[PDB]
RNA sequence: GAAUCGCUAGUAAUCGCGGAUCAGCAUGCCGCGGUGAAUAUGUACCCGGGCCCUGUACACACCGCCCGUCACACCCUGGGAAU
């Protein structure tokens, strides 16, 4: 909760607007972050003003961290077995 | 225990979920997603690889070649009393 109200606890009084959201698909964090990002996304009803005060801080960008895949071989994507 | 192994950001660690072969079956394997950091001093060190510059009796290429005593067999030869 205080993760997704950050990014209105600046240059807003949080008295100012509404959001009526959903969100499917992952987890507890997940969720969160694709709510969070997608509010970056809609932050343009000021449309050419509002990136200003939004990039400096870092919320325009989704976390391109995906996950990364199981190669074969490997127990994981860099974990690996012992040899004698 | 000595040691020794695995890893530099969605990774480590754990969380389960899903296949596989198959009537009967996974602590195994393959895949998928949840959550999620430590640390970047960098080539000093052991380590590993390359360069090129020197030295080599090595070329099966140093786990290489290789010397010497002793134990062993055959062969040849010297000294040697006395002849």
């Amino acid at each position: 909760r205080a993760a997704l109200l950050r990014p209105l606890a600046e240059t807003k009084t949080l008295g100012r607007w509404d959001i009526k959201c959903t969100v499917k698909g992952g987890g507890t964090t997940g969720q969160v972050g694709a709510i969070q990002l997608g509010i970056s996304r809609a932050l343009q009803n000021w449309e050419p003003d509002m990136r200003t005060s939004l990039r400096a801080a870092g919320f325009l960008t989704r976390d391109s961290r995906v996950v990364e895949r199981k190669k074969p071989g490997k127990a994981k994507a860099r974990k690996s077995f012992q040899w004698v």
